[PDB]
């Protein structure tokens, strides 16, 4: 009966979230980067190299609101600008030493908190739940 | 693959799946004209009624005088009454107007048509699956 089933997990996803995302937020803060920070990071660690206009594609945002992002970041010193070698005028990202580190610290973190819920499967669950969210993850990815 | 990493790519794939569905429930709420604090304000009236800013503001953890915000926007779109409480007309009751009844349930049904689409994707057999994993980590933790 989808419609029970629909409520159940509704149900279930919310309580988890609610559960969870305040324990992530809050580990950020500490690391003192952002969501939109974070996603930066990823994408560089990634993609090694990306524009400025390729982030701010990838967000949809403007390039403007790329450049903020950027500006927290280097002051931190967790990425470098360059020119870019095909445009002077364009603008390359990447990450620094210092901003894989980070980047590491923080999703080390994230992966901590969930390894918490995650350890109640078994094993026969833990497979079924990569399978899953695997699938719905590249199903989503292609639109 | 080790059990650490499973979790690994278990928590990839959440990452992913996750920055994809909260900005299109944002914007599904967006696009509706209502906030998620608007939200909860028309999910306890729809719940319960009628209620007093207090109560309200009580259920959602907030001070009253941010309920009392939410309450004046949400009047002036026409999805909320204020009336005067029976006990001291001077207290303010909040209650759903059709409008808002219908609002209500518009954001509900834009939620649950996103969900429904991350979902089709699965057999029922997952969907089982999914069910039943979800079910669990929320009364573990």
């Amino acid at each position: 009966s989808a419609d029970q089933l629909m409520s159940d997990i509704q149900l279930s996803l919310q309580a988890l979230f609610q559960k969870i995302q305040p324990e992530m937020l809050e580990s950020m803060e500490k690391q003192g980067v952002t969501p939109a920070q974070l996603f930066v990071l990823a994408s560089l660690k990634k993609h090694g190299s990306l524009k400025v206009s390729e982030i701010a594609e990838r967000m949809e945002v403007k390039p403007s609101a790329v450049t903020l992002m950027a500006d927290r970041l280097e002051q931190k010193n967790l990425i470098a600008r360059t020119h870019n070698t095909k445009d002077r005028r364009v603008i390359d990202l990447s990450l620094t030493d210092e901003g894989d580190i980070k980047f590491e610290e923080v999703l080390a973190g994230r992966k901590a908190i969930m390894a918490r819920y995650l350890s109640f499967l078994t094993e026969e669950e833990m497979l079924q739940a990569a399978h899953i969210t695997a699938k719905l993850a590249q199903a989503a990815e292609t639109d």
